């Protein structure tokens, strides 16, 4: 056996705690021993996680990245150690140092979303002249923030008519989106919807739109996460997320490391999981974290 150090961004949030026991149990059940490591946002105590993994004797390390360049030296430690490292969720601005990186095709989804962003909107507001709105951005240190906002935008962009009157991020935390989205509707009550880089982020935004009694203000988020299918599913004012598969990224991962602890060399660099888009009209197909 041996056993696998499962180092998370952060645990303050939903997504990331079925990801992390996703791994966990599916390394127990491989035979390992296996500890979660909650990095908790600060590439200070990841470094420090690091260091007590590699004092440790740990045999592979499943890793959730901070920062996609400053989480490298950490890697290499790790390396350096003798100790594997497999990414998961977010990769790094690197290579060699990661076996392998399993995440999901987060342009794609933003590309998805800002599709369904238009296609929702012209049909609610199909005379406007201009759809304001805002963007809530994820941890600007974490690739899939800008994939999927790169991704929305390449569609979104292409329509005049809408206009982002603010943007700014929302570190992909419900209670920050709830204050930023509070002083995005003083400074601009114009907006009729905000897409998110998340679903905490969308969270936050809700709670803050109806605080205000916003509750006309279309929102659109990225995980696929409980509360978000349950706010679309209720017929919230949440209309849409993308999908992503935490299961299926951990399970993956953990599985590469124990076939690489007895030899296994030829796993692909990166590997992108596919998202799906989750609306109104296929809410019934989706449960919290997949499919069904
Ligand atoms: O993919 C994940 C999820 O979107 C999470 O909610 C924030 O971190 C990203 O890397």
């Amino acid at each position: 056996k041996g056993k696998m150090a499962i180092v998370i961004s952060t645990l303050n949030n939903p997504w990331f705690v079925v990801l992390a026991e996703t791994a966990k149990q599916r390394a127990e059940q491989l035979g390992y021993e296996a500890t979660i490591f909650d990095s908790q946002n600060d590439t200070a105590k990841e470094s420090a996680h690091f260091d007590a993994i590699i004092a440790a004797g740990y045999d592979a390390i499943i890793f959730n990245p901070t920062d996609a360049d400053g989480s490298i030296a950490n890697v290499k430690r790790a390396k350096e150690a003798g100790i594997p490292v497999f990414c998961v969720d977010r990769g790094i601005n690197a290579r060699g140092l990661a076996v392998a990186q399993i995440y999901s095709d987060n342009y794609y989804g933003g590309v998805l979303m800002g599709e369904y962003f238009v296609k929702f909107l012209k049909e609610k507001y199909p005379d406007a002249k201009e759809i304001p709105y805002a963007e809530l951005l994820g941890i600007l240190s974490a690739q899939p923030t800008w994939d999927r906002s790169n991704g929305f935008h390449s569609v979104v962009d292409q329509y005049p008519e809408f206009k982002m009157v603010a943007q700014q991020s929302a570190e992909f935390d419900r209670d920050t989106a709830y204050k930023v989205t509070e002083q995005i509707l003083q400074a601009h009550p114009e907006i009729k919807a905000i897409w998110c880089g998340n679903d905490a982020m969308a969270l936050g935004a809700m709670k803050a739109c109806e605080a205000a009694g916003r509750t006309d203000i279309y929102i659109f988020g990225f995980d696929g996460a409980e509360d978000v299918i349950n706010a679309i599913k209720e017929g919230k004012q949440i209309v849409a997320t993308i999908m992503q598969f935490p299961k299926l990224m951990a399970r993956l991962a953990v599985e590469w490391a124990d076939q690489y602890l007895r030899g296994e060399r030829s796993f692909p660099e990166i590997v992108p999981v596919t998202v799906e888009l989750v609306t109104r009209e296929n809410i019934d197909k989706y449960t919290a974290y997949g499919r069904k």
